[PDB]
């Protein structure tokens, strides 16, 4: 128990030491990588073409400015601290309808090697077209998502695996999943010599009484 | 009067004038339901619609204090926004939690803490069979959304759910409701994942 | 000007509590004026008022001397500038919308009369709306987290106030009550008080 | 670059603890009544929006613009002055406030502030598929001065209509902004209310 | 390490340079007045509800201005040319929808690209409701709406409204909207309200769109 005391006095210690970045740049680019886990397709509404998606949007990134040793703090490892606290990226779906809302509470995981992990679940309305969700092949649709103000040489834009991570998908939704992937994309802008990355989500889903 | 007054806010000012747990300081948190509404079962979209009070008690060594000291104070009342307080989230909720009460929790002189909030929660949930006699059954897991069981150890004071408020004259009627506490682990790694896992049966009335 | 610094100055003296306890508990008066009920959703069960809450308590912290002070006997103030109680409907179904302006009037005498206009939903069940006898439902109002041995809730009508109840409303008022209660809940030791709003009405 | 400089030390030098009856205020009201979005009648509630001009006068906001790089007048927050607390007597759904939050104070020490709102208020609209139409009324006033510390004032009685959309699902029949002085028989104090009464019809 | 140390160099310069900025605007005024150049990317038209006249709408809306207190010499901070910013760090301009029925809905980052001439640019995503007669969508002529953008405050001695362009940007319109566009256009207007005695320039975005 005083061995409790003695792990909150060196984690205050640690936090006062490191916050007591101004985001990247072409001389310090970030690698920021993105990964989708796919809980449920809620609603998709062919009055309007928006689908409504609930995902778990999993961020890592690393910053030099976050290190220290364990040795130094009594072997403290990692900590949780708000994502106010930190600088984060700006990633954003780039053809939603509301804006996003946010379902976990906003903390973050940072790591003595700098990295710093941060998944937001998040219900999300987007762009699409539902026709032939009431069919066999079902529909598709597709969001892309990005940093807002960050080419490629400022945010690196990465991910861990093409596939979306399906094993968390509400088992009794209304609409079943035929695929999900989060294949990465660049395009080249006549404006710019920067490249621009995605991640784009692509669902292809069904009513489940359609099969 | 004016003196208990001033005890009070001179103990506020030494406790308040914590970082969260780590593996090396873990905190148990105690969580129990009492489930007062279904207001809304949606067969469109599987997205039911709960009202609860979510009772939850920690203890902090760093809200200790001798009443002998300040005046006899036993407990205050206090924002819980001037202490830290647990990051507990339903995993599959389906829109943004609303509070219904204010945020206010009770610090005893042995450092726990007790914290009520009433929420309103959509989450998933295929309401097939709420129109029949064995009517359907829904379920939604709680707890951190950040820390694994080695710093918040997830705790409950019984598995039977309260039902003593259940709102007598709603659309819907409870055929049982359990709180069961649940975890995950992956065989790699010591880490555990707790949960309590709400599972609540109900009907048509 | 003159008064415009008195103000200022009694505003600064008295600005610059920690709330009741058992041994410095108080009393908070509420009261109701029901001004209409909106909606009765008969597929939730859900019923959507508007209302006035009248609140009023009094505090020593708050007192003053209008002599000292150019003959102020009281003054408007954001109601975030002070205490206030943490009255609450025990049965809401969303969180309470604030419909008016929050501010407070302070006397010198040290009393407070803080009076919200707020829409609620509420847990009611409107079967018989459609009827001559109408529907029965009600909520509860205190404190979400003061026993009775710290806050004292008193009203000083039983009767809810219909005078400004509006005349055009989709629903009529047959009768409008806000007696006292004590209740024990299951997570708790302490008894608490509240005033229950009982309103019968029909379509 | 000196202009600058003036604008924030006339801001610094001005940056009050409202009314009282030894030191009253007057504000002058008027509504420009841009939409009847909509009328529900399983509810009796109409939603409307408008803007509202609310203007009034600070000894304490003066300045001598000659003392100043000669400015006489500055845009600020709304948030960093005092504003009355007009308030609509029977809303249903708390204002929903549509422009920017943003004050213009002159150096006559007179405020200007001008919010779009999205109101839904009770209403009753029964006969607005009729030639006649339906009609409603809404209170606007100090939800906690009286007229010894705020009096109300209009400019005029008939609510502006030069902006009301032309093609709304709902036309516009009258639009008055009257204002009214009510003494009640138990107090002393006179209570100003300006009340925005419509008569309106479906379009056809 | 030296890539390591010139990344923090970096770093340095860029933090140097905010503080010099932000650590060290009142608006325009008649004597100190200032461009402001608008122009829309038009993204979705979501929904047209003929029960109330109101039409949903996702844009991108560009704005663009300088300030002389914003520029800075590159050779004196390590060659930064630009940087990203909150756009809460700034002042911005108090550009309104005059005839929005909700308040407008904010779908991206707030975040400004400020460069070292002083130049500003700012791009929300929004939707926007706003008032709208669809009479007629259902037919080959289609409907036609317009919603004017403006300054709420500042009258065009203050604020000088501009465009690049007088046509709407309709590269990036989603191909499988409910609502096909067949035009959209900005053009600019001055105009006399009865409140003031100024003259407030607008921008009017004017769309013909059928189903
Ligand atoms: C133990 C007590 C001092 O602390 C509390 C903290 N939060 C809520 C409560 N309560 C008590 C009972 C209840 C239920 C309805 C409102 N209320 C008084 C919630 C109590
Ligand atoms: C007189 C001026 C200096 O002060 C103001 C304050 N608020 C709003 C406004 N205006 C001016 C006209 C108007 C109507 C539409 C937006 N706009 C420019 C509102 C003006
Ligand atoms: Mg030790
Ligand atoms: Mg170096």
């Amino acid at each position: 128990d005083d061995d409790k005391l003695h792990s909150q006095a060196n984690l205050m210690r640690l936090k006062s030491d490191l916050f007591n970045y101004p985001g990247p740049t072409k001389d310090d680019p970030l690698t920021v990588t993105l990964g989708f886990t796919l809980q449920d397709i809620v609603k998709a509404d062919s009055s309007t073409n928006e689908v409504d998606l609930v995902y778990w949007e999993q961020q890592r990134w690393k910053l030099n400015s976050l290190m220290w040793d364990p040795n130094e703090y009594g072997n403290i490892t990692d900590f949780r601290t708000s994502a106010a606290d930190i600088w984060t990226p700006d990633i954003t779906a780039y053809s939603s309808t509301r804006p996003v809302q946010v379902l976990s509470p906003q903390i973050a995981v940072v790591t003595h090697d700098g990295s710093v992990m941060f998944i937001p679940a998040q219900r999300l309305s987007f762009m699409c077209d539902p026709t032939g969700v009431d069919s066999e092949e079902g529909a598709t649709c597709a969001v892309k998502f990005g940093s807002w103000v960050y080419s490629g040489f400022e945010i690196d834009l990465k991910t861990d695996t093409d596939q979306v991570d399906l094993s968390s998908y509400y088992a009794s939704s209304k609409y079943e999943i035929l695929s999900a992937t989060q294949y990465k994309h660049d395009i080249k802008y006549n404006c710019c010599e920067e490249i621009y990355p995605d991640v784009v989500l692509v669902v292809k889903f069904r009513e489940r009484r359609a099969g």
